[PDB]
């Protein structure tokens, strides 16, 4: 039982970026709705709580109940990661992104190359590139679904996730890619 997009949207929540968790070269909008990768010398004040190797930032709030939906503009970017993760993940190191390791994400590897972070990863057959991606967590059921909002179509669902403890959003705007992927991810209101 995976919702149709319009169903999932009914559970729209208000996510903001936690800049203090963030990989040090990530740059943010004042409203903490947008994040982009800056230059090696554009840097946040350092702390032991930051990602050190993965270009990640976590969203707030964490949650451990209900149905939760949010949407992110990815636009014409060539690379990104979007989904949710256990609040307990380590931020030191490229831990492999997997349900087992507490990560449910979809990744754009490059133009025309998208995978769900199953293990092994599932190559998704995406016909219309999403300009906007929807994430829907049903905590009680143990499901997280990904939507192509642009096309109004379902991309992928992880089911029987058996969630325990709090989940939160996670985001990567990818590496710079010669200047073709400098655009940010932007958390957007439904509409």
């Amino acid at each position: 039982n995976v919702p149709e997009l319009i169903g999932a949207q009914a559970h729209a929540v208000n996510v903001i970026l936690d800049a203090e968790t963030a990989y040090p070269n990530l740059i943010f909008s004042d409203d903490l709705k947008s994040v982009r990768l800056g230059n090696k010398w554009e840097r946040l004040p350092d702390g032991p709580q930051r990602f050190d190797s993965c270009i990640f930032v976590l969203g707030s709030p964490s949650f451990l109940s209900g149905r939760r939906y949010w949407e992110v503009e990815v636009g014409d970017k060539t690379a990104w990661i979007l989904g949710a993760c256990k609040t307990s993940i380590s931020r030191k190191g490229n831990m492999t992104l997997s349900p087992e390791n507490g990560y449910w994400v979809v990744i754009m590897m490059k133009e025309n190359e998208y995978q769900a972070s199953s293990v092994p990863p599932t190559r998704l057959l995406i016909k219309e590139p999403p300009k906007r991606v929807g994430i829907f967590v049903d905590y009680r059921v143990g499901s997280i679904s990904f939507y192509n909002v642009t096309a109004r179509s379902h991309i992928y669902t992880f089911a029987s996730c058996s969630f325990s403890g709090p989940l939160q959003p996670i985001f990567s705007p990818g590496t710079r890619d010669g200047g073709k992927n400098t655009a940010p991810l932007t958390i957007c209101p439904v509409g």
